[PDB]
């Protein structure tokens, strides 16, 4: 059945997936595919306290919250928050945070935009006395709710080859004689932080790894799956069809499949929009051709001529990776949270190219046992 | 070809996936089968610390607390040992990460490494406690083994001894240093006691970590196989007997055993046996003894027996460890056939052993597939034949 896959999409799809993974496939030199992919066998003692504090943690969103903790007793100040430098498949990187005063929420900021945006892009701190006096500060929220910001500390957090994994961030020091952020607050607050970006590398490294790991659940299930029932294309590819659209969150999936006894054919072809079922015309073309996936981000922008706007297609080789059996289409990527459509990207392609691999095999047994059905009505 | 088998084979290590592993497959609700889940010291203390944290490398991490530790308190040898489980369960500890004599050595790690058993000898014991041990004569100590001194020409006086734990106070190593470096002859300081402690509590929550990291790339590689193995055994599904010889290969090489027989059923006859397939381990691959076999079928559990001969419920170089177990359709109602293994081995020393938990979860997730695959290739001979009963 599908029920199998119904809540499939209760524990994911494939947008959790979003982030730099491992290769899903490794190929060789004659181009046999395999999975297995990399080959994987007082001052001072009060930050040794709060180190050894963290550093149990290897889950990122408990170890921000504890991170969250330590920095308000760390320097004294109105309004304290946290940035996690995140990154996508295409190696886009932005600021996220859910751990803010403002004294169910989730701040996204772009690269370069800000002061948090800037000290992260730049790995180089600001001790700001007087906002007011930043190119880099703006005062609309400030106006808007009433808050006043004089100064800032906005620290970079650091793994240990030195690269941005978040930002952290006082705002307003708490003071009678009316004071800015010291030279010692700068000092106590990197020194914290400098263990924050090892520790925080290390919990991003895990989930990354259990990332990788449910991914191959994932492909596993749905070879069960597509392996289910082979004894016919209809039923197979309306699987594979149902599959797709609801793990990859596209529009409308095309398969195509080449002629059996030509060589430069499409003998039938399947279709399905993303609500339910009406089964039973270039793009394919030159995927065949090329023997090669396609991205365009926007079609009306090529070497086609022309809503299918967004385009993502794949080759199904064969059992020896050779012969091209047939070819896959999938059609405006969509955000979707909101429906917007949206290019394709390295996630989207790698998960294809997977589960291409046992497409492939179910269907060219399928065809195997077709062939028999059909040297029998024959006798017809 | 199955070259494909040699060749992850090769990439593989069998003794790494000896330890404790989630299930490769899980149920949910009324049990539906699924791979988807769900001052100057505090100091140079910190700059230790930033130094082993780092490390999600369990080999390199141990390399540098080792170094590490003969910083801390002044002693003439020191060594390292490191907590392992394997899938049954049972722990043990191990050190490649010993000092010894001067210039006697082949290489350090000259290929070669002790390991103590849970509760035996100081090392073991102090692990089993989780208490520190400070002695100022280790031949007093009724579990000191002198032998290693005699042999070698050492003489050890004084032990410090301690556990390294992580957050949740498990043992996860040990640490000792041997011989207090003195001008006047002396023990273990309260205070030697006490910064070695120090630095191994950071230590027992990093291996900790870089243990967990460990086990999930084995978790994700494990998969990997699995996807592999899929993949060969789905490539032609035309010949029972190509996708048996393929499902058996496959096995063979993967959980080392001497012998492996695929019995289907009979189609018609439900309880029966149409076809068997047998191959040994010496490679070689063939087309009579049918209880273990029978008793799956009817029961439809898997059947693991530690020994053949030691077991009660079955009328009895021979055949001591069995795991066996049946295959199913897709639908998860019917036994199509039914797998069995005999004599599970010890990685190549070849003693014999029994199937421990980590088969169960491997064999167990493969014949989803090798059902699955069989069921497809029944289909294909039949319509086969049922083109030879009319042309």
């Amino acid at each position: 059945a599908m029920e199998h896959m119904a809540s499939m999409t209760r524990k994911i799809s494939a947008s959790e997936f979003d982030r730099p993974l491992r290769p899903i496939v490794v190929k060789d030199s004659e181009g046999t595919v395999s999975f297995l992919s990399d080959s994987e066998k007082d001052q001072s003692s009060r930050l040794l306290e709060l180190v050894k504090d963290i550093s149990s943690h290897l889950d990122v969103t408990a170890l921000c919250h504890k991170i969250f903790l330590h920095i308000h007793g760390l320097i004294s100040a109105d309004r304290y928050s946290l940035f996690l430098v995140c990154e996508d498949s295409s190696n886009d990187k932005f600021l996220i945070s859910r751990l803010f005063d403002v004294a169910n929420n989730c701040i996204r900021l772009e690269w370069n935009k800000g002061i948090v945006g800037h000290v992260a892009a730049l790995g180089e701190p600001l001790n700001i006395k007087d906002a007011y006096e930043d190119p880099r500060f703006n005062a609309e929220v400030d106006q808007i709710t009433g808050y006043k910001t004089q100064s800032i500390l906005c620290m970079p957090i650091k793994n240990h080859r030195e690269e941005v994994v978040g930002v952290a961030q006082a705002i307003n020091k708490k003071s009678g004689n009316g004071g800015t952020f010291t030279e010692k607050d700068e000092k106590d607050f990197a020194a914290y932080l400098a263990f924050c970006g090892i520790v925080l590398h290390n919990a991003q490294l895990y989930e990354t790894s259990l990332l990788e790991n449910k991914r191959n659940q994932v492909l596993l299930d749905l070879a069960s799956l597509i392996f289910e029932e082979q004894q016919s294309l209809e039923v197979i590819l309306k699987k594979i069809a149902a599959t797709i659209i609801s793990f990859m969150q596209v529009q409308k999936c095309t398969i195509f499949i080449v002629d059996e006894d030509c060589s430069d054919s499409f003998s039938s072809v399947f279709h399905m929009e993303c609500e339910e079922l009406e089964k039973s015309y270039m793009y394919a073309q030159y995927v065949k051709n090329t023997m090669e996936p396609l991205n365009i981000p926007d079609v009306s922008k090529d070497k086609r001529f022309p809503c299918i706007r967004s385009l993502l297609c794949t080759p199904i080789k064969n059992g020896k990776k050779n012969k091209v059996i047939g070819v896959c289409q999938l059609v405006n990527k969509m955000e979707e949270n909101t429906g917007k459509v949206k290019p394709f990207n390295r996630n989207d392609e790698q998960f294809l190219e997977a589960f291409v691999i046992f497409c492939g095999l179910g269907i060219q047994n399928t065809q195997m046992y077709e062939a028999v059905e059909r040297a029998m009505a024959k006798r017809n």
